[PDB]
């Protein structure tokens, strides 16, 4: 399966989505796309889940 989630160590301004794809790719998540901001800005990026 393929899981979206939301960057855990990455939170507040969403400058660019490749800079969010650097955190995401250290956690553990291969693709990473910025969102808009709802309440705050959000990133999110897919996890591979079984």
């Amino acid at each position: 399966r393929m899981c979206k989630t939301p960057s855990a160590k990455f939170k507040g301004y969403c400058v660019s989505s490749t800079n969010c794809k650097n955190v995401c790719r250290t956690e553990g998540f291969p693709t990473g796309s910025c969102d808009f901001h709802i309440t705050s800005r959000k990133c999110y990026c897919y996890k591979p889940c079984p």
